[PDB]
């Protein structure tokens, strides 16, 4: 099915006649426009139109699968007004500011603006071959840079300086770091939400490297933990347990599997190995135009995996004050299983 | 005056009894909390409270000048509800999403939520000595890195690689690039909104470097243009005109001067030197917790400079297809004039 034909039944079920698309990832998903922060799309009974300004005339003509109307706000949505007269027009309430909604309400007095909250969550969950190709290119860049930087990860090096080297090489390659880099050594390994500090890596530390590349608008995401010297017996057990959990959850991926059941498989396994008050509260997430997008692999998830989805699998176990381990791979769901896209080594410790 | 005593009369004039502060820069401005994306402040007739979750208990106790209530959303604003019963509660409509407003409306059914749009613009325009000190530290880092990287800017080097070197050194120093770096050489100098491309710098090019450092939460901002080899007679005239405009506008800074009149001084000067269909449409902006904040130096501005404000002055002239020049300094308004905070050399071409 075409993207528009995927979207329209979702709008029907949501009880709207039209949709003002303002989230940059959904503007780009629908239209192909790659400067989507400066575009908007109106989906309506008359079709679908990309709105952007005259700086982007040539670029939008070349990129957009949708006809274009060229103007700056507020001319864009004022021009759109007659198209939406008498209609229920959905908008993306998790994205749109109150001021932006006020602007639309003033411009469309003969329309009913309808807030959509979770409605479009996971709209982009299934990727086309072209999209998968772009994600592969991003992840291949991430793997190349990780493999280049890995030998620098040794005693005497600051976490921060490992992160700098990763960022440097991603940028020199024409990409960028997809999110704030995590290089978490020793007790810093036990803090999720920690990034890369000035802490110097020492012999006996595990080091967790959580990184991704954004390249051509698409993201990748992986996590590795490595040993510098010989870790404690305890941190080795932690590492082996998390690796066991990761490889077990990956091996259950197939069309039709419930995201929540993957989460349960990992938490049960960690619990059997003594780590069931220590683990991460989501197992993973979709990756695409955003680093974090649908589906979600929480215990409460109602998502069901299908072929073409790209997700992470990332069990984690944290021992506050001591250390912690995360290991994550980027996975493509296939017609009868999965394909691991992230190829960097997973080492023993 | 204290920050709260600055804010309360603004709220009075705006016709509200209370304010839900959600913009991270204003959460931090009022409270001192430095992880302000994960905090909110309620200003009310009962006082002012910082809301954040238990991950931040110790940090918020140490940092916050305001009492704290520790919880995750929605417990935070549900706990706040009885404080705002019967009140007109302002919220920051340019920041808050529609979904976030819906959440507050459900939690505060006996309150009236009042959208504030431009109300708090320039709230943070005047800086304290401590704030100025933080901005000086950021700009000093920017100057140090610019001076280190300047000699690499030569024929044969990609724009992108100059940007990478800047980013690398800012990050290694414990800061970061404040915004997407611009290194614009040759005809790329004529494109505002261009950043750093793979274009190789050549003899005869001007190169425009637009950069800032974020350090300890505060930003800096400057722009330099330099010559690689000998530029055309025309681009030299452009450079000299823009430098003349910049130094003229800076020299008019004092308490009481109108931001719009600074803009007029620069556009008149560029027009006298043949560049009055070529120039930038704002002369500059405040800098602080955000790179772009009040005041604004557009022709339509109603802002008036006062002592303690930190602003940029940045005339620009662009010759599409040929080249362009921007030059910018970061300026502190003083009791009877100004002080230039950005110290990097401004060269002849
Ligand atoms: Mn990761
Ligand atoms: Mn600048
Ligand atoms: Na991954
Ligand atoms: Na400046």
């Amino acid at each position: 099915s075409s993207k528009m034909d995927q979207l329209r039944p979702v709008l029907g079920r949501a009880g709207v006649d039209a949709l003002w698309v303002s989230a940059p990832a959904n503007v780009r998903w629908l239209s192909g426009f790659t400067s989507a922060e400066d575009g908007k799309v109106l989906v309506s009974p008359d079709g679908a139109t990309l709105y952007t300004d005259a700086r982007y005339t040539v670029q939008a003509q070349e990129e957009s699968s949708l006809p274009q109307y060229i103007a700056r706000p507020p001319a864009t949505y004022e021009h759109a007004a007659d198209t939406v007269r008498g209609l229920r027009v959905g908008f993306e309430a998790e994205s749109l500011t109150v001021a932006e909604l006020e602007d639309l309400r003033q411009a469309w007095p003969n329309s009913t603006l309808v807030a959509l909250r979770g409605t479009l969550g996971g709209l982009r969950a299934v990727k086309t071959p072209e999209e998968i190709g772009a994600i592969r290119a991003a992840q291949d860049l991430a793997d190349r840079v990780y493999t280049e930087v890995r030998p620098m990860i040794r005693a005497g090096v600051r976490e921060l300086d490992v992160a700098v080297e990763i960022e440097t090489r991603l940028r020199r390659a024409g990409g960028e770091s997809a999110f704030e880099l995590i290089v978490a050594s020793g007790p810093n390994g036990a803090k999720p939400h920690g990034h890369a500090s000035k802490r110097v890596i020492e012999d006996g530390d595990l080091v967790t490297i959580d990184m991704g590349a954004r390249l051509g608008g698409y993201n990748s995401d992986m996590t590795r933990t490595v040993a510098v010297g010989t870790p404690s017996a305890e941190m080795k057990r932690v590492y082996d347990a998390v690796l066991e959990a990761e490889e077990a959850a990956i091996a259950a991926i197939r069309p039709g599997v419930r995201a929540a059941d993957l989460d349960k498989l990992a938490r049960d396994l960690l619990t059997r190995h003594g780590l069931g008050e220590a683990f991460a509260h989501s197992l993973g997430h979709g990756v695409g135009l955003e680093v974090h997008e649908g589906p979600g692999l929480r215990g409460t998830s109602q998502d069901v995996l299908e072929a073409g989805m790209v997700i992470t699998i990332e069990p984690g176990a944290y021992l506050p004050g001591v250390g912690g381990v995360r290991i994550e791979d980027l996975i493509l769901v296939t017609e009868d299983g999965y394909e691991v896209l992230s190829h960097s080594a997973k080492e023993s410790v």
